[PDB]
């Protein structure tokens, strides 16, 4: 059982959630199941991940076997950039929507703040593999979604990738309707996001960290980037509490009242995530990891630098 970070809406959003990039169909429903099992009440979803459907099947087994309730479980996806669009929002959520089987989510998100070529080749680029852009922008995509919340259809909106400028360019656009709930980045010792996390918690927006095992399984991973779960100053912290580097990654995200989102299919692993309610990083090993911030991204996407809205530009 997660304990919960407060919303400005007042909704509880559950501090441990599952990530499912990239999680297989033929895993990824075995794999919620056995979360929910675990106690794991929110999952992260999204359009572009193209699994939201077997998602949607395990959610519905877990209700209709009385393993969890629809009001305890707390269900987040995201719009996809080449979908900014008006009339492409309603119709990318009535996707993610159905594939879920569900009648509301708890949090819709903007995936990305740049804007793609609309349509449904997810991923537009050139010969040298840079994205095409798209004139629609994050604000058009907010517009649309802030319909959704209307009609009950969301509960929250949210952003994803954000920098505070566009946090702010956000917020202070005139006519807003609705606030972002949340800012899903990525964070872990080696990006520690600390001026972006002050910034968001200034503003009553919670952040979601991302990646936090460093997304290991990242096709564009080389030998030569760092390894978070081999770091032996990560391991002498999980040492010195008999517990898993893995659950260090996540405990400290817990600690700095930030939602973290691990990914797994490993039953044993998604069991192990969750396990770290029972334990707790000092103030000095807080520091220690807090010292280890590279400003190293994972998830850098380079190959979309060129357009307006590059979040990764900024110092924050
Ligand atoms: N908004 C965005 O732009 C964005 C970007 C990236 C990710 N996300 C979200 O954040 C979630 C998590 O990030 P991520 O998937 O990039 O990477 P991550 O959670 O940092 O790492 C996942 C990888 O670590 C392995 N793993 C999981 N638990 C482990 C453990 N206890 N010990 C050792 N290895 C373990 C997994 O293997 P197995 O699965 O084989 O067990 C998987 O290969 C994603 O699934 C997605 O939901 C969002
Ligand atoms: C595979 O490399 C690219 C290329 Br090339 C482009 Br263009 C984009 Br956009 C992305 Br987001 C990626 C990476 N990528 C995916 O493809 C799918 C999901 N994610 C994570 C996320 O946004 O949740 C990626 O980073």
């Amino acid at each position: 059982m997660a304990t919960f970070v407060e919303l400005s809406t007042k909704a509880k959003m559950p501090i441990v959630g599952l990530g499912t990039w990239k999680s297989p169909l033929g895993k990824v429903k075995e794999a919620v199941k056995v979360a929910i099992d675990a106690g794991y009440r929110h999952i992260d979803c999204a359009y572009v991940y193209q699994n939201e459907h077997e998602v949607g099947e395990a959610i519905q087994e877990k209700i209709q076997e009385k393993a969890v309730k629809r009001e305890d479980l707390f269900i987040v996806s995201k719009l996809w950039p080449t979908f900014f669009e008006r009339p492409l929002v309603r119709k990318a959520f009535e996707k993610t929507l159905k594939d879920l089987k569900l009648s509301y989510l708890d949090v819709y998100l903007i995936h990305w703040p740049q804007g793609f070529k609309s349509g449904d080749d997810l991923f537009p680029r050139d010969d040298k593999g840079n994205a095409i852009g798209g004139k629609a922008t994050f604000l058009d995509a907010w517009e649309a979604m802030e319909e959704l919340v209307d009609e009950g259809l969301v509960k929250a909106l949210g952003v994803s990738n954000f920098s505070h400028f566009q946090i702010e360019k956000l917020l202070n656009k005139p006519g807003l309707k609705y606030k972002p709930v949340t800012n899903q980045v990525e964070c872990h010792p080696y990006l520690t996001q600390e001026k972006l996390i002050q910034y968001c918690h200034s503003k009553g927006i919670t952040v979601t960290a991302y990646s936090p095992l460093g997304s290991p399984d990242r096709p564009w991973a080389k030998p030569e980037d760092p390894s978070l779960l081999e770091d032996p100053k990560i391991k002498e912290i999980a040492a010195k509490h008999k517990k898993t580097a893995a659950q260090v990654l996540i405990r400290f995200h817990i600690q700095r009242n930030v939602i973290v989102i691990p990914k797994s299919v490993t039953p044993a692993r998604i069991v192990e995530n969750i396990q770290v309610f029972d334990f707790k990083l000092s103030d000095e090993e807080m520091a220690t990891i807090l010292s280890f911030n590279r400003n190293w991204r994972a998830c850098n996407l380079l190959q979309s630098s060129h357009l307006e809205d590059y979040p990764f530009n900024a110092e924050y």
